[PDB]
């Protein structure tokens, strides 16, 4: 059975090919103590990975080895891979092919290191690297459509028509969930709440995943929030302190549609999707309008699908049918599509075998993987 | 076998590692005659140490070589150590490693002279200095919790989470049992009882340990004592005179929670414990609330745990469970925890050996001891 | 004539616009007696503000109404502002516009209450809030540069290019002079010096301002202080006691560059300044490197400019010219810049008039003040 590992910037999703849900979902963090241990004979490890780092984050410095879809710490990256195979899946990597995921327009040296590490450190028989947006189309059971995959590090759009991708129309933004979390930390200081440590960043991320939503009309929602307390929500901190947030619930997700909130000059996610469609041929734009698929955890905000449909309709011609496909399990669409692709009989010859890597080096990934 | 010596400001506890109770427990006093001996041929010593000084205190001037956890008379301190090893334990200090205890935030010269005396005067093969609050956590079988150790000279709080101590959150108060004894002497004059000599201070300390208690509500308790004689208690002096005390039973321990009674500007023990928790990271405050451990002889007043739980509950958020752990043997928690640590197999490489002291001087203690 | 009041966490600097130096500089403290008055017929006030509290601190409990650039006790704030206008400047605030200063990324309710108090308690005709780091650039006669303002409560960096600020690149640290005062307060216990009261904290602050300095190489300075007594200095306490400090002279300011000394996870001021520059556009980083401006009393340590240049040079590319601008009067740069700004003819139209506050409430400050 093949292994499907969807390694995003924030979360690592792993499982077996043919399954409908990942078997192991844990944060993609590496935590190291920042204090001095004083109790002798207790099981103090040098570093903590994944869930154990999240539970002990009070005395740890949490680090993300993947930043904006690019691995910045390969030594920490190997720890997460080691934790995935041996502690989460509890399998031997040398007996199963592994399917990896990567964002488009990534540096070439990034995927070459995955090729070298996966073959020389884990000694796997086969490995394939696939584009995350392409895999999301597999999970939706479609061959035509434009997929907006927005995770923790990268927001990218890849339009596919009749199984053919348009590389020139692929757009990538460095605006994602982690930037929204940092923006939420910045705007929470307006109410006197100070979150500065890496552990406190995880707390704010939990607040964002529970109380944030996308407003259908941002300006109208601002007036409603400034006239009454109907939109106010309360959140309990781990130490028992209760915080209350008002317009910050929809201001943080608004940075997706108005990147100028973060000082970025790039266009919003709605315009990026629209611009990607217009970069394609005119004869295929109609099918892309009605097959807009959302993927990634950053697309799980309530009301994001309705807001995208309203915004894209204002940009697209009035005669066009705008249909936003937002499956309830779109957070795992990349993994689910990877499981489908790995189980296909026509995919078994697309694997990069050990014999190919031995006679071609890490550069083989550029010839066999799109 | 290792030796564990807990040198408090007022009381000295000694024993062997692996034992559950100290073998030698005696006051940490040195007494010298203040009169002229007129009997020839009967054995007047120049000084008396420990119990002999306590029994002969009528004709002696009792001196404490340790004040506020800091040794102020090193010549007198050597007498107590010499009495401990040769008269109480009846062992050779050059054949056993010695584990000593010290309060946090002490002067660095205090533990350097402790190192020099152990290696040059007693020729101990090995030596180590441990924090008293850290040892108290060993006795309770915990790796997470905040320990409020209050003895005769020092009241300090050391929060520990998952075996890691937070040095920036360590708070120290110079208010302890000796200050309460002096305060009781001052307020006993309100009833006409005059205690001024050093010997009479020991009598008042015995009164404090037998009749004093902590009131759950000080204001209500004061009203009850002012309306009836139910709280009045009688104590017999060594000469046969009988004294009776009323509200002084709970006013003396009240100085722990209201240091302004002594003219001190610091906060009470409940606020010091709460402030130490609040100095820690938010993710670990919940565990410290439910694992508050009391240590030292000062926390032996009846009802002190209920008062501490009540005070911290009013300060902490209502959603946190306040649990004060006050074991019945907490007067020896520091020693018992020292006995456990000294017997650990993983502790045998933490000793400061004779060779290390010879090649580094007394300054080695700052590198190997926390 | 407009009034310029620079309400920092530790000091209050006030004066008239158009002047080159503040007319009144006094500590921002409010002291209240903690003992009982026994002499009748003496003019004992309920509270003391500023220099009077500093001179009578022996029998007072000193309280700072500002903590980390945020007013925590508004009732004590009106006492200081009343003392500033009527006792120090000896002017009626209802006849002069008042220019106030605030740190960036402050709670929005902080500057709303300042607007409300000025208009309703002091009835100022005009009122304005300016960012402290922006004002420091006015004093240096520059329109481009990054200002590292470090006072008693807040350390923040604000990059400005051609008169345009980059709000997304503004970084703020809660590490400042008061934290260094507490750190020196803690590490002075290593030599046996015990300071606990609020009055004793002012003594420790005076020691820091007179004997502390920034070492060019901290590790090399550690070796020098451990091999000789050339770095030792003597300071006489108010009661005549003489204290001597060695490596504590440069260890206390080192916490600015190594915040881990206080258990804080944030980066040093040298890295914070570099990070703010890196958050800016690439085309403006070269100008910011050569126009780094220091401001505030916490940047008055001898050798801090050389250390900052050395650290930033190690971080910046070798082809960039690092120039740290540290004018000898940088302790009053915020006020001097406010004096320049309030005297500009083009600034007279951005005052928040009384008619604007009346028709818009305290929320007007969020629209007219950056
Ligand atoms: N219910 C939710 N609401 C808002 N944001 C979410 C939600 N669930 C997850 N996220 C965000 O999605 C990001 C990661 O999503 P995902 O794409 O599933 O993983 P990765 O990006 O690591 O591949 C996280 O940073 C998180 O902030
Ligand atoms: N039962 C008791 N009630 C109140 N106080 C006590 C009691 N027992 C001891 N103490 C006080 O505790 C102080 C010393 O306690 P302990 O911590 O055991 O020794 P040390 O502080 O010398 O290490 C003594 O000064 C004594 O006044
Ligand atoms: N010469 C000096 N050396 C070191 N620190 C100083 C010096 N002068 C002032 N400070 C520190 O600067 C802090 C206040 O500086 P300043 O910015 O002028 O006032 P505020 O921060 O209140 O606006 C004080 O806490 C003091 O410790
Ligand atoms: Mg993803
Ligand atoms: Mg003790
Ligand atoms: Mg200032």
């Amino acid at each position: 059975a093949a292994l499907v590992v969807d390694n995003g910037s924030g979360m690592c999703k792993a499982g077996f090919a043919g399954d409908d849900a990942p078997r192991a979902v844990f944060p993609s963090i590496v935590g190291r103590p920042r204090h001095q241990g004083v109790m002798v004979g207790m099981g103090q490890k040098d570093s903590y990975v994944g869930d154990e780092a999240q539970s002990k984050r009070g005395i740890l410095t949490l680090k993300y080895p993947i930043e904006h879809g690019i691995v910045t710490n390969w030594d920490d990256m190997e720890k997460i891979w080691h934790h995935t195979f041996y502690n989460e899946l509890r399998v031997a990597p040398e007996e199963h092919p592994v399917l990896l995921t990567e964002a488009p327009l990534n540096p070439k040296a990034n995927r070459e290191k995955m090729t070298q590490i996966m073959f020389e450190t884990f000694n796997t028989p086969a490995m394939y690297v696939a584009i995350q947006a392409v895999l999301s189309l597999y999970a939706s059971g479609r061959t035509t459509g434009i997929v907006m995959d927005s995770g923790d590090g990268v927001t990218h759009t890849v339009p596919i028509y009749e199984g053919y991708a348009l590389p020139h129309a692929i757009l990538r933004l460095d605006l994602a969930g982690r930037d929204l979390t940092d923006y939420l930390m910045k705007i929470l200081t307006e109410r006197g709440y100070s979150f500065t440590t890496t552990a406190e960043r995880e707390i704010v991320r939990d607040i964002k995943e529970k109380l944030c939503y996308v407003a259908l009309d941002f300006e109208q929602e601002m007036a409603t929030a400034a006239s009454s307390s109907s939109l106010e929500k309360s959140y309990e901190l781990p130490d028992g302190q209760v915080i209350t947030i008002g317009n910050e619930r929809f201001r943080c997700p608004e940075a997706l549609f108005q990147p100028s909130f973060l000082g970025m000059e790039s266009a919003g996610i709605h315009e990026t999707t629209f611009n990607s469609i217009m970069k394609c041929d005119v004869d295929i734009r109609k099918d892309l309008y009605a097959n807009t698929v959302l993927s990634g955890g950053t697309t799980m905000y309530p009301g994001i699908a309705d807001r995208m449909q309203k915004e894209i309709t204002a940009l697209a011609p009035s005669t066009m049918k705008i249909k936003i496909i937002a499956p309830p399990e779109r957070k795992y669409s990349v993994w689910i599509g990877g499981s489908i692709l790995a189980s296909l009989s026509t995919f078994q010859q697309m694997w990069i075998s050990k014999q190919e890597y031995d006679e071609s080096g890490p550069s083989i990934v550029h010839r066999k993987c799109f």
